[PDB]
């Protein structure tokens, strides 16, 4: 038995993410933006942190590595909108794609990676990567599904000593959400369940 907060972890990070390259700024207001995707739809994407707020102008190309807050609507006018929070950052590549530094341990015992992405992109937002690494530990490591698994952290370390580090006992702070780092600048990752 775990307890409901525990519940509403596991429905948010076992469902999947959205992602959209290459999209074009409608507008940009403050803690929300209005994007045209390339198959048509718009995203109408919210920005609850003062630390990361995307200074993108009208006509700009971006990509979407994002999680929707509920379900797409079919508008009068025939549009199809996705609501969406953070996760927009520019289109700039790596040389080549880079599988990121990850080490899990479940209870003091190391457990091993599968399926884990490489990854293509020069930026990430935290929150994107805050979900993937905790999408792996849903899907492969048992984290919320049981009593036993439903605390512990991760933690980013940069090549110059910053660090970054969020609690699995709750979502992800979005209200204090740091700008996009560059991936290919992150020394280690770690994460713990207890």
């Amino acid at each position: 038995s775990t307890n409901d907060n525990i519940k509403d972890l596991l429905d948010w990070y076992s469902s999947g993410s959205d992602t959209f390259t290459n999209s074009e700024v409608l507008d940009n207001s403050l803690g929300s933006m209005r994007i045209k995707n390339t198959d048509g739809s718009i995203s109408l994407i919210i920005f609850p942190s003062p630390y990361y707020s995307p200074a993108f102008t009208k006509g700009e190309k971006v990509d979407l590595n994002t999680k929707r807050t509920k379900k797409s609507q079919h508008t009068s006018e025939g549009t199809y909108i996705h609501f969406q929070i953070s996760g927009v950052t520019n289109t700039e590549k790596l040389p080549t794609p880079i599988e990121l530094p990850l080490k899990v341990k479940v209870h003091g015992k190391d457990s091993p990676l599968k399926y884990w992405p490489k990854f293509d992109k020069k930026q990430l937002a935290i929150s994107t990567l805050d979900f993937e690494i905790r999408h792996q530990l849903t899907q492969i490591h048992g984290l919320y599904r049981s009593s036993d698994k439903t605390g512990g952290y991760w933690k980013i370390t940069m090549n110059d000593g910053s660090t970054y580090q969020s609690d699995l006992s709750k979502k992800f702070e979005y209200n204090t959400e740091k700008p996009p780092i560059n991936i290919d600048e992150i020394k280690t990752i770690e994460a713990e369940i207890n």
